[PDB]
């Protein structure tokens, strides 16, 4: 039949996040379209190029699916050596343009900005109900382009909220440097708790499962704090504290790239995905229950909890801790974005990214746009 290699960056499955999303798209293609999928996880960064070269060399795969930005460097080198080997790069796009490479990029600014508004609002409500100061936050993985877009969008969204509302909610963003270190994710979060961070956006793959656990042990100590999921809806992991999730439809990327090949309509080039296409979004009722169903039938849903009970609890907390102004502002930005009235800039260098943040920290929001 048709044969696909899914080639992870760092972690592999068990994410609850980025890669498990990617596998889901591949798993759906195996069953619906009848293809053979092989997964594979390099044990080092050093070896990525050799491994990518050997799989192309093998002639066994109609498509090689590359899950993560870190594949961009090795692919730029390998792709031209095997021009009849088809590749899908997920969450990144190659510097040059090849016929044998379909890139799937997301516009993370779009969804993170919506999240920024929400977290600023939840932190505002925490402060208003408690009288103690509550910051927004994020525990991030590696310092790389997609996370630049998250960062920019998240800060944008917080400042937007602040300006539209006369609040001065602060935001603390920490790169941990790894996507596969839950323990480091937890210690990072525990430090942040003691610097007043109370709302925690997870932008670090597996790493921010530790973040989730840090916010649980805080809630257990009586402290009012909340987490925000990314990639999949992760509310099911602990719904009392995981109030919402930014969605990134990596599964649709992978599934679309595999379908295209199955129907001989593959073609090289960039495919950009944001709110307009369904590629990004926020976690709603059905999406929450869907992933909860998955974890239920996976036996990794926590004790004494069903998919239906998970939804009831999240909706309960969104009634309690997200004001209507939060939603009004979400909707007012979501619509300025879809309409084209707003479009973010994709930072070229690290130096450009760094100065967009200086400007957003200064309340100059227009720096992030065109
Ligand atoms: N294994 C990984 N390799 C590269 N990037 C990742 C990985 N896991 C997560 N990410 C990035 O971090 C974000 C937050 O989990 C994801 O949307 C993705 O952009």
């Amino acid at each position: 039949p048709i044969s696909v290699l899914v080639l992870f960056d760092v972690g592999g499955r068990g994410d609850l996040s980025f890669n498990d999303m990617a596998a889901l798209g591949a798993d759906r293609a195996a069953e619906e379209l009848g293809v053979d999928v092989v997964f594979q996880t390099p044990q080092s960064l050093a070896v990525m190029e050799s491994v990518l070269d050997a799989a192309s060399r093998s002639g066994e795969y109609d498509l090689i699916v590359l899950v993560g930005f870190l594949w961009q460097e090795p692919l730029e080198k390998v792709a031209p050596r095997y021009p009849e080997q088809k590749y899908a790069l997920i969450d990144a796009a190659t510097r040059e343009r090849y016929d044998n490479v379909a890139s799937y990029l997301f516009r993370e600014q779009e969804v993170a900005s919506l999240v920024g508004i929400i977290a600023a609002d939840i932190a505002n409500n925490i402060s208003k109900a408690t009288g103690e100061e509550a910051k927004a936050g994020a525990v991030a993985g590696m310092d790389i382009p997609p996370l630049w877009r998250f960062h920019i969008g998240y800060l944008y969204g917080v400042q937007y909220y602040n300006q539209a509302m006369g609040t001065d909610v602060e935001m603390v963003w920490t790169y941990t440097g790894r996507f596969d270190d839950p323990t480091l994710g937890k210690t990072t979060a525990e430090q942040m708790l003691q610097q007043g961070v109370r709302v925690f956006y997870g932008v670090a793959g597996l790493t921010h499962v530790g973040m989730f656990n840090a916010v649980k042990e805080a809630a257990a100590r009586g402290v009012i704090a909340f987490s925000i999921g990314q990639d999949a809806s992760q509310e099911w992991y602990d719904p009392q504290t995981i109030i919402i999730s930014g969605l990134k439809r990596v599964d649709v990327a992978v599934y679309t790239a595999i379908k295209d090949v199955v129907e001989g309509r593959f073609r090289g080039g960039i495919v950009s995905l944001g709110l307009k296409e369904g590629g990004l979004g926020l976690s709603d009722e059905e999406i929450i229950r869907y992933f909860a169903e998955i974890a239920a039938e996976t036996g990794q849903l926590p004790e004494g909890l069903t998919p239906e009970k998970v939804v009831e609890i999240v909706m309960s907390q969104r009634e309690k801790w997200i004001s209507n102004d939060g939603w009004r502002l979400v909707e007012e930005l979501k619509q300025k974005i879809i309409s084209g009235e707003i479009k973010f800039v994709t930072p070229q260098d690290h130096d450009t990214y760094d100065s967009i943040i200086e400007e957003l920290k200064a309340g100059n929001l227009e720096a992030a746009l065109e």
